[PDB]
């Protein structure tokens, strides 16, 4: 029957972005990569098979895919090519994704808010909000 992650499953398209350039700066992304990545209107496809959650992010810039089990650390290569150690957990009904590399850490939270899937990206002082709607 039902599971807490059911509300995230689906195909989602980016419909707004706030402070993403400043967040990518903080994470270490170069000028050319930020300008190009900033144009992207990614889709995000979330699916579940048993305990394995798969998230694809796809755009003209790059396609990425992660598959994971809640709470189990995994190796991820991000869109900007950081090789990170990632752990995704559910905090109530919020998917909390922590990426660690070179002694730095960034937290990405995915939540449902009305008909949207809201993505909050935090690195040190720096917060970006990316809003997706069903495709
Ligand atoms: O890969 C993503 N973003 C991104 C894009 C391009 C570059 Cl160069 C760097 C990144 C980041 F820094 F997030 F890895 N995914 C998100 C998005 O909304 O677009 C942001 C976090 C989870 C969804």
């Amino acid at each position: 029957g039902s599971h807490m992650c059911d509300a995230f499953v689906g195909t989602w398209k980016l419909v707004s972005s706030e402070n993403f350039d400043d967040y990518m700066k903080e994470v270490g992304v170069g000028f050319a990569t930020r300008k190009v990545a900033g144009m992207a209107k990614p889709n995000m496809i979330i699916s579940v098979n048993g305990d394995v959650i798969t998230i694809k992010s796809e755009s003209t810039f790059k396609n990425t895919e992660i598959s994971f089990i809640l709470g189990q650390e995994f190796d991820e290569v991000t869109a900007d090519d950081r090789k990170v150690k990632s752990t995704i957990t559910l905090d109530g009904g919020v998917l909390v994704h922590v990426q660690k590399w070179d002694g730095k850490s960034t937290t990405i939270k995915r939540k449902r808010e009305d008909d949207k899937l809201v993505v909050e990206c935090v690195m040190k002082g720096v917060t970006s909000t990316r809003v997706y709607e069903r495709a």
